[PDB]
């Protein structure tokens, strides 16, 4: 195969001439950037780029720019192609290892100036954050090296090839190449250099390399700690080194964006508090071990950090070079059968992460990525998942300070080799515990290919080395579904011989014969508990304990019933939480023509939206986050279900429970909010509890003052006493009045003072019911009880499927006959409808008895319905009434669940109250599905401009309602689609089916299906 | 402009004004191929593109003349079987056209009908969504 080059098809070719990874610190006296706009020419594949040993900068100048780092299928007017999004399948043929031979190549070119002196000074490197998908390297029209690895960083030795003057640095990228085989993540396909490009400069004639910092607690009582110091210093011509340690700033810290991001420092003097200090003598060992006196203990909750400087010392005394970081005094063990931080047995509050932005893809300015921790932290998360590969290097200081349990992932996929068998065995199904016996048929392939253990090793090589001294990373991993083979054996071992003190996560890996821990993905409660009985023997001992590296697929509406697995979380020791997919849909900023509007908006991409050959459709649109990366209501409910205080209220008594890991509640402010005033609650440790008596309804958990990125008055935790039906006082008119009653040969008329009534006997609608200046009537399509809702993204694979096979949206009312007589206790008039409520071309549907008893203020509306007929469907979406409200229409306000839309199965985070529709942002799906559903309704106020209000409350139950002018929601692909009437509507519900998770995950719980019944239930529309 | 159907500008007034679609038009074949499908008195035009919005056509201070198509061969073309076709659209965008007549049998175009030979200024704007 000489028409792709040797490189590009040789798996063992992982680099050429790259220096050994070593421990990323960022030094402003070092790191010269050489980002910004490079000349930059597109080629089919190779054969068409220009030999770099010939080309000139007079040459390269000619070509126009692109800028470094950047995507090059995110330019300006698409210039070099669009994005492609695949989950599982491979955007290119199977052929291992070739790539295509067509194969996209850029070319980049810029030069840099160089000094008389630097060269004499300095030693000259190149560092590359990362590049997709490998490169080959040119200064000065030399070949200087090779590089596979796109999340990785890369270095490489310039110093013979450095002219003084003008020097040329070409580099040559390749889209495709054996690689691609093992960076197959659900996420887009995207070329390029983008990441960091710098110019290292360090002192030549010695300088330090590398750097290693352990803390070990010497003692079983986690008090006294060993930290451990090695450094590997390159060259001869220095004495000794020096180190300082400072005094320790608290976890409790205040932090924001500019302080996290400043990069300072040179003439800064690092800190001034010192707590210790070591030197080495001449000639010795450039490493030591010291005891350190009781330190401040390192966790996600409280990231306590002692900042350090550790100098390295020539012959005069003078400071040839300064590392200034922090130690994080932590330590993470397997301990009986736990992961284990300090002695304690932690919870995951965890989230997936996917390097993402809108518009840069996954060239992630860091600006973006401390927005994405600081809502995480004001959302209760306190841990992250690098799904799936390293982030930018400068991202894990970011932990550290935050305070995040990480697990730090190697970039290594495969799972492409399944898709083909897939397909072939007409596979419906993947099960946790079953489904690694699929994976182990194709193993071979890639993860079992012994052409590909050096690759595999170098992922995992180059994922521990360079992020080996970050307090956060608790845990490193193999990466995410690549089968399970000898590979992985081998990335194991090494993993433990490079840094002993930390554990290893792999999935694909089910009985963790290489690794520390077990995991599932998206598993039943059933299939969690059978592993948990399997794995613990007959003296409740367990060997390995099981997280969930994934769970809650949060795509669109949901995740529901995140209440059952957190149930299932605290209730085991087994279990140690989980991480949700994902942190935020992967949407790309780009113009769609309007199914609504014939015109052009900004809308969020997904697959097909830049017309792929191949793609994976809305599957990347599945975070807790949107794609502009703000809270659903997917992460509002994260947020509540995972609260670290737990607070409730019952029998005249609030009882606290402290559900944090390490801290206390002593930084809590717990507030009476049905007074107002605090209460005193004694300072709680982790899983201590105290009962306070009380009158209240309503307490909220705040804190007291700013710390960490949080600000004071922040919500951490609430608790409601439940709330009962109370059935308004509103006063129905029963008076005397006479009414003039019409039973025509279609309509049926009902006039009173105020009251005009109009039914089509036809039909069983309301064509107009106008009382006291206030109109609304029946929404008709077919019939005047709907069951229809837009699909959800879990809807889409099954139970859509079901209620579309059902013509569930197609049910029409078949009047049978209407029943007319004059009012009896107080009442004008009573108009009873029998029908039956059917789709075409089922036999299936209600008898349905339908009773209006009409007031001068009120009518009450009696609704039977009764399933009968061979073939039914199992559940439906809804089932409820539609009206049109009048022109008057302004506003709504109820008392219920709120701010925000709520569901069987995701609701809890809506708390009781009465609220406001003007206060209340509506959220917006990027994806258009089923939304704004407002369960656990008590009462509804539809207010009319200038006449009023209608009260609505459902008869000894609450009730589901939506308020909305929107339709075309079902075929609307992105939020500017959807299309708008020119009047509101009332989507009024009896019961509604919950939401779930399965678009990836477990179906809707039983007990929130809206399962096929018989119906029964009484309305009262209440005029003011 | 004019519609549904062609006009030519003695041969028009039959040609109401309004906004006309595309797709709600069944354009005319003649059974001898020849000039058609010229639209005159246009006050603008728009050209929709798949997934990109729209082209807004206008010419300044006078309306103008269009014909979008994929045919050519006309001339030689026999019968409308004869009609060659493109693999992509083209748009005929005139500022004059001449009229039509009745010349096969019977007087010439009339004189304010003719497109006479003299100079011609005209502009254009193509406006992009
Ligand atoms: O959204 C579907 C997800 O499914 C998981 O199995 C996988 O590990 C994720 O990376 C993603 O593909
Ligand atoms: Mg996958
Ligand atoms: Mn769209
Ligand atoms: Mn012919
Ligand atoms: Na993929
Ligand atoms: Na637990
Ligand atoms: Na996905
Ligand atoms: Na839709
Ligand atoms: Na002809």
């Amino acid at each position: 195969s000489c028409l792709i080059p040797e490189n590009l098809r040789n798996p063992k070719k992982v680099h050429e001439n790259r220096l050994p990874t070593r421990a990323y610190y960022y030094d402003q006296d070092i790191f010269e950037s050489l980002n910004g706009p490079w000349a930059f020419a597109l080629f089919d594949a190779p054969l068409d780029a220009p030999d770099a040993k010939n080309l000139d900068w007079e040459t390269a100048k000619k070509w126009s720019t692109i800028s470094v780092p950047s995507h090059w299928e995110l330019q300006e007017d698409w210039k070099y192609g669009k994005p492609i999004y695949t989950n599982v399948q491979y955007p290119i043929p199977i052929d291992i290892p070739n790539p295509p031979t067509v194969n996209p190549t850029g070319v980049y070119a810029r030069t840099f100036e160089l000094d008389s002196k630097s060269i004499e000074s300095f030693e000259h490197r190149l560092r590359f954050e990362g590049v997709d998908n490998c490169y080959e390297l040119y200064v000065n029209g030399q070949y200087v090296g090779f590089n596979k690895g796109s999340r990785n960083g890369a270095e490489f030795d310039i110093q013979k090839y450095v002219s003084e003057g003008e020097n040329l640095v070409v580099v040559k990228v390749f889209k495709w190449s054996d690689s691609t085989y093992i960076e197959d993540q659900d996420q887009w396909w995207l070329s390029g250099i983008y990441r960091d490009v710098s110019l290292l400069k360090l002192p030549k004639k010695a300088h330090i390399e590398d750097v290693r910092v352990t803390t070990t607690f010497v003692d079983s009582q986690y008090q006294d700690a060993e930290l451990s110091v090695k450094v590997d210093v390159q060259g001869s011509s220095y004495d000794h080194i020096n180190f300082t340690l400072y005094e320790p700033e608290d976890g409790s810290k205040v932090y924001d964006a500019s302080s996290l991001l400043n990069e300072e420092n040179g003439n800064t003097t690092f800190s001034t508090k010192e707590f210790i200090s070591f030197s080495t003598k001449k000639n010795e060992e450039t490493a030591f071990k010291i005891n350190v006196k009781a330190p401040e203990h390192w966790t996600a909750e409280n990231p306590t950090l002692y900042k350090y400087q550790l100098d390295l010392i020539g012959s005069d005394g003078s400071v040839i070079q300064s590392i200034k970081h922090h130690v994080g005094f932590r330590q993470v063990e397997l301990k009986d059968g736990n992961i284990t931080v300090n002695g304690k047995d932690i919870l995951f509050r965890g989230v997936n992460r996917h390097d993402h932005h809108p518009r840069f893809g996954r060239a992630v300015p860091l600006d973006f990525v401390v927005r994405d921790l600081i809502l995480m932290k004001k959302f209760n998360i306190n841990a992250v998942r690098n799904s799936h590969y390293p982030n930018h290097p400068k991202v894990y200081d970011l932990f550290d300070k935050l305070g995040f349990w990480v697990i730090d992932e190697a970039d290594l996929e495969t799972h492409g080799v399944q898709e083909p068998f897939n397909r072939h065995t007409n596979l419906e199904a993947e099960y946790p515990d079953t489904k690694n016996k699929l994976y182990d048929v194709n193993a071979h392939y890639l993860s079992d290919n012994p052409e590909y253990e050096v690759a595999y090793l170098d992922r995992a090589s180059q994922l521990v080395l360079r992020d080996v001294n970050h307090p956060s990373i608790i845990i490193w991993s193999l990466g995410n579904e690549a089968c399970y083979g000898r590979n992985h054996k081998a990335m194991y071992k090494l993993i433990k011989q490079l840094d002993p003190t930390r554990l290893v996560h792999y999935e694909g890996d089910l009985n963790a014969l290489s690794a520390d821990i077990f995991s599932f993905m998206y598993p039943t409660f059933e299939i969690m508990e059978r592993w948990r009985k399997n794995h613990t023997d007959e003296n409740g001992k367990f060997e390995k304990p099981l997280i969930l590296c994934e769970y809650g697929h949060a795509m669109g509406n949901g995740p529901g019933s995140l209440k059952e697995y957190q149930e299932l979380f605290y209730k085991e020791k087994f279990y140690q939480g989980g991480f949700i997919w994902e942190w935020a849909n992967h949407g790309i900023e780009f113009e769609d023509v309007s199914t609504a509007d014939g015109k052009l908006h900004k809308a969020y991409a997904y697959g097909g939206d830049f017309k792929e050959e191949v793609h994976d459709g809305v599957f990347i649109m599945d975070g807790l986050c949107n794609s502009e990366h703000n809270p659903t209501p997917g992460l509002v409910e994260y947020k509540k279900v995972i609260e670290p205080v737990h607070i409730k209220i019952a029998h005249g008594s609030v009882t606290i429970t402290n559900k944090h890991d390490f801290i206390t509640t002593d930084h809590l402010l717990f507030i009476d909010k049905d007074t107002g005033k605090t209460i005193d609650v004694p300072s709680l440790k982790p899983e201590e509890s105290v009962t306070i008596p009380s009158d209240t309804t309503y307490v909220v958990a705040v804190l007291k003052d700013d710390a960490g990125v949080l600000k004071a008055g922040h919500e951490i935790a609430w608790g409601q006493a439940e709330l009962p039906l109370k059935v308004p006082d509103f006063v129905t008119e029963t008076a005397e009045k006479a009414a003039k009653i019409n039973d025509g040969k279609r309509y049926v008329s009902v006039e009173s003072s105020g009251l005009h009534f109009i039914l089509d006997k036809l039909l069983g609608k309301i064509e107009s019911l106008k009382v006291k200046g206030k109109e609304i009537s029946s929404k008709f399509e077919g019939s005047s009880i709907t069951f229809w809702r837009p699909p959800t993204n879990n809807d889409e694979p099954r139970d859509f499927k079901n209620w579309k096979k059902y013509n569930i949206d197609l049910m029409k009312q078949n009047i049978h006959g209407v029943s007319v007589e004059k009012g009896s206790n107080g009442s004008l008039a009573v108009v009873t409808v029998n029908s039956r409520i059917s789709p075409v071309v089922f036999y299936y549907g209600f008898e349905t008895v339908q009773k209006y008893t009409i007031f001068a203020n009120k009518i009450n509306l009696n609704t039977s319905m009764k399933l009968t007929g061979e073939y039914q469907p199992p559940d439906f979406p809804r089932v409820g009434y539609e009206f049109w409200l009048g022109d008057s229409y302004e506003s709504f306000e109820w008392l219920g669940r709120g701010p925000g839309e709520s569901y069987p199965d995701k609701k809890e985070s809506q708390r009781f109250g009465l609220y406001d529709s003007k206060d209340v942002e509506e959220f917006v799906y990027d994806y258009p599905q089923e939304n704004g559903n407002h369960t656990d309704t008590h009462f509804l106020n539809i207010k009319f401009e200038g006449a009023g209000k209608l009260s609505i409350f459902q008869k000894e139950k609450p009730f589901n309602f939506k308020i909305s002018d929107e339709y075309g929601v079902d075929e609307a692909a992105h939020a500017c689609d959807v299309k708008r009437y020119g009047r509101h509507y009332l989507r009024l519900d009896h019961a509604i089916h919950g939401v779930g998770s399965e678009a990836c995950g477990p179906a809707v719980l039983d007990q929130y299906r809206l399962k096929a019944q018989d119906f029964n239930f009484e309305f009262d529309l209440a005029f003011e």
